[PDB]
């Protein structure tokens, strides 16, 4: 079942998500297939839970570099050095809009899988940029609060800048 | 005239416009002209010269507090306190989005009406204001750029905040 995906200026975007606690279940599950295929729907690489106004520390990511198609419960990251890379970030609660953000090119990431089995990765570049990005929905961050070059903010099928 | 309203991203938004040269002029007029009527046909308040590509120190502004309807050319700003003002703020080269951003209180602005008689006016609140906003297009500025809190970004049809 796709979901409505809530935009920016959403009250509930700006929430802390509380931790995932029914691991292994229906509803879980049920939930994370919604999140795939809203995901899916609307052209996402990342879905938060709470971009759909579920209030919880979950997200759903991927595609087939290649990111394997991922559901997260808990998440908790560590960069790994201070080396940071600017890259292309939008969001689907906010369409039609992109910055350049800067992002730690390299991380771990650590929770569970739907199923209660733990997950730990390394990331990585684009791959470590789509689970930062979905970690700040978690803590109720936007990317807009993470521009440092506003020359690079604007609509998709404006923008200009390499 | 109506002119296509350049939307955020353009590269032409971020430009510092010349001065304007031709005070006086048919051309001059007719161009103001096409700003009042742009600037009507898509309920604005204001609306820069870059707006619009033109390159040029230009702006119009008002409505019928009220704001006298004003043609200003070559707009130079002096801050006439310390005392700051949160305000919703929008753009018509951003539509659906807005935050709160802080402006002096008061100002005073100078400059020229169309047909070069001299303009120097005190202002403050809304009126000031507008006159800021406007201004930042004069130098490639943008709004979102000045934002201190991101918790009031967000998209004019959903948007919560007090
Ligand atoms: C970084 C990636 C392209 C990213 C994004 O920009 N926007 C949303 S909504 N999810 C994401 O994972
Ligand atoms: C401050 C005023 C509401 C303002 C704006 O928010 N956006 C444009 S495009 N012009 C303006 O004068």
């Amino acid at each position: 079942m796709i979901r409505d995906i809530i935009r920016m200026g959403d009250k509930r975007l700006l929430r802390v998500a509380p931790q995932v606690t029914n691991l292994g279940s229906a509803e879980l599950h049920a939930l994370v297939s919604d999140m795939f295929e809203t995901m899916g729907a609307a052209h996402g690489v990342g879905l938060a839970a709470p971009q759909i106004a579920v209030d919880l520390q979950l997200m759903v990511f991927g595609f087939e570099p290649a990111v394997p198609l991922t559901a997260l419960a808990n998440a908790q990251i560590e960069p790994l050095s201070d080396e940071m890379e600017n890259g292309w970030e939008g969001c689907l609660s906010i369409p039609g809009l992109r910055a350049v953000i800067p992002r730690y090119r390299y991380i771990r990431y650590r929770g569970f899988a739907p199923d209660g089995s733990p997950i730990e990765r390394e990331a990585e570049g684009f791959h470590a940029r789509v689970v930062q990005h979905e970690y700040d929905h978690l803590v109720g961050r936007l990317y807009p609060s993470r521009i440092e070059n506003f020359d690079t903010f604007g609509f998709d099928d404006v923008l200009s800048y390499d």
